[PDB]
DNA sequence: GCGATCAGCGG
DNA sequence: TCGCTGATCGCA
């Protein structure tokens, strides 16, 4: 059964055609300034295996793979292409990417290896990775008539693959958001990671060691106020002081136990002093342990560094995550946390941090594609939407509404933007279910529009089986028809939220496209470091940025043409924290 | 070691 | 609402 290929010891001729499948292997997860175990290649004359010592050592192989019109077809091209970045090594011409193809057929199916891809068109011809390295402490690379064979087994299935994933694509008008958003997007990603953003390591140090005086004080505060010494990180071991020793009201259980999230504690507080202390430790403790200790755990000693690796292949919306570090989630609503921000400065001198952020993009994208009058007519005058729905909801005039009223008004076009339950907006307005889904039901009344929208698209998502984005991206809605309430309202919800958050999503990918394209035409230095779901952080010479400050917002509210504007706001500074 | 649990951060 | 990371704790 075993599949023929050529173990060379040498590159050939025939081993760059101008069109192939190619593998470029990093076992290691991370793939910043990892090692490459091994090359595959698949053309026209046959397949190939490599060692990369002596293949990326080998001139003619270097020109091939950076020669952008020998094209290859590959699996997760980003990893490769970073981890060839590291080595100065370029890799350009990749007309076809399995995975990024895989994830726009489908992205509840998971695929995050060349077999899962593979088994969509039922070919089975090729192992699952895991199954190969193994996993966790067991995890290694095998021998080499081993390791070859994966590599040439998933380049075969690259290989074969190619035609019917295009053809599939095209079937879903999808083909465009491959080759034209996806793929290019996926060498900016590969970029703005090897780029790397720099961290002022001394400034965490420092707010660590302020952090552990400060966590110290409060933590015998607690052992005081409780009376005896115990693990307060211990939700089950805090519980039987709260609410045995104690007495404080059970409020909230949890599948396991008593819960002791903050929203519990912040009702438990009037009864006794600790409970305060311990919301301030967790807020301590979140700061150090997470922020602190965990950013300076990645930084790259040499550089001082971090390279977060932008997961382009997971949401089911189309946005984007980070990992290690996830830099998606820096601390911003509570000044303490905020400081974090100072850390993150511009790599070189007399260089400065700009960042730039669409203003209610998702509410704005709600109002174009429902066409609702209201919502439309609110962004056209630039209103401030959370104040005017307060109006429209609670029937007051601008200056009647109160700071509860615009709170809670934020509360529901909040809850609108991430499509969360009736019973979740109850919960983070502290009422009750009937009264929160009352206020969905004014909101309905006074943005008919959107209601119709909302009614409109669950019934699309049932008749077709999927809701669509702007730009074409799909999500498929099994679920929808569910006998299961709560299954199927969930369901219901994401055929609602996904056209919001994923239109959100295919615009601020094609803005960071149009703005690397802009940035280099304009022959500018500046370029991007890191996206956060609706706002893109840059770093530049302090002499562009009066330039960027025309560029950037224009670039990102041109992206597409929709029924209002877009409208983007923007701030520079030395750290990230001050690019406020 | 590993996965389940609970917790909290951002958009 | 999700995707991420970290501390704890039962099972191995
Ligand atoms: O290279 C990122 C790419 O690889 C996948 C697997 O195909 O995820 C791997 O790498 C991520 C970044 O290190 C990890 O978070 C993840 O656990 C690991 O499996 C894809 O999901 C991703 O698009
Ligand atoms: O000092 C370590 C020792 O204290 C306990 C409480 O008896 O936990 C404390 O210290 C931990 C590490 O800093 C925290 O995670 C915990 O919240 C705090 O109460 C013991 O578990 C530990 O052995
Ligand atoms: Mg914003």
């Amino acid at each position: 059964a075993k599949m023929a290929f050529t173990l060379a010891d040498r590159v050939t001729e025939e081993m760059l055609a101008d069109k192939a499948a190619l593998v470029v292997e990093v076992v290691e997860e991370n793939y910043h300034d990892a090692p490459i175990v091994g090359i595959a290649v698949v053309n026209e004359h046959g397949r190939f295996f490599l060692r990369p010592e002596t293949a990326l050592a080998d001139p003619q192989f270097v020109a091939w793979l950076g020669d952008e019109t020998k094209k290859k077809s590959m699996f997760d091209s980003k990893r490769a292409a970073v981890a060839l970045k590291w080595k100065g090594i370029e890799l350009c011409g990749v007309s076809f990417d399995l995975l990024l193809a895989a994830y726009l057929l489908d992205p509840a199916q998971g695929v995050d290896d060349v077999a899962a891809a593979a088994k969509m068109k039922q070919y089975e011809a090729v192992r699952p990775d895991e199954a190969v390295y193994g996993k966790g402490a067991k995890r290694a690379v095998p021998d080499e008539p081993v390791l070859a064979e994966h590599l040439v087994r998933k380049a075969a299935a690259i290989w074969e693959l190619e035609r019917p994933f295009l053809d599939e694509l095209r079937r879903n008008e999808q083909d465009r958001l491959l080759v034209e958003l996806e793929q290019p997007l996926s060498s900016i990603l590969a970029e703005m990671e090897f780029a790397g953003v720099k961290v002022d390591t001394k400034r965490l140090e420092q707010m660590g060691k302020e952090l552990a005086e400060q966590l110290g004080t409060v933590e015998q505060r607690i052992y005081e106020l409780a009376g005896q010494e115990f693990n307060i990180n211990s939700p089950k071991q805090l519980g039987v002081i709260l609410f045995e020793k104690l007495q404080l009201p059970v409020l909230k259980k949890t599948k396991t136990g008593y819960s002791t999230s903050a929203d519990v504690l912040e009702k438990l507080a009037p009864y006794h002093e600790i409970v305060e202390n311990i919301l301030h430790y967790r807020q301590l403790g979140k700061l150090q342990s997470t922020y602190i200790e965990g950013l300076l755990k990645v930084v790259r000693p040499d550089t001082k560094k971090v390279h977060t690796i932008f997961n382009q292949a997971l949401t089911q919306t189309g946005r984007l995550s980070s990992t290690e570090p996830n830099l998606q989630n820096i601390p911003i609503r509570l000044e303490e946390g905020r400081k974090i921000r100072q850390a993150f400065v511009p790599s070189e001198s007399d260089w400065l941090i700009f960042a730039a952020d669409y203003s209610q993009i998702e509410l704005r994208v709600l109002a174009h594609i429902a066409e609702d009058d209201n919502l439309m007519e609110a962004f056209r005058r630039d209103l401030d939407i959370h104040t005017k729905t307060a109006m429209d909801i609670f029937q007051v005039s601008e200056d009647e509404v109160t700071p509860n009223m615009r709170r809670q008004a934020k509360a529901v076009n909040f809850g609108i933007v991430y499509g969360i339950s009736d019973y979740g907006l109850a919960q983070n307005l502290n009422i009750s279910r009937k009264e929160a889904a009352e206020f969905i039901e004014r909101y309905f009344e006074s943005f008919p529009g959107v209601k119709r929208y909302m009614e409109n698209i669950v019934q699309e998502a049932k008749q077709k089986g999927y809701v669509t984005t702007l730009l074409h991206r799909r999500r498929y809605l099994p679920d929808i028809t569910s006998r299961n309430f709560n299954v199927r309202s969930f369901a219901e919800r994401m055929a609602m939220n996904t056209p919001i958050q994923g239109s959100a999503a295919d615009i601020i990918k094609k803005a960071m496209i149009d703005l690397n394209a802009r940035l280099k035409e304009e022959r500018l230095q500046a370029h991007l470091l890191l996206q956060v779901h609706d706002e893109l952080i840059l770093e530049a010479p302090k002499e562009e940025m009066e330039r960027l400050c025309r560029l950037v917002p224009e670039v990102m509210e041109q992206a597409v043409t929709l029924r209002v504007p877009l409208k983007v706001d923007y701030h520079y500074g030395s750290t990230w924290y001050d690019a406020k």
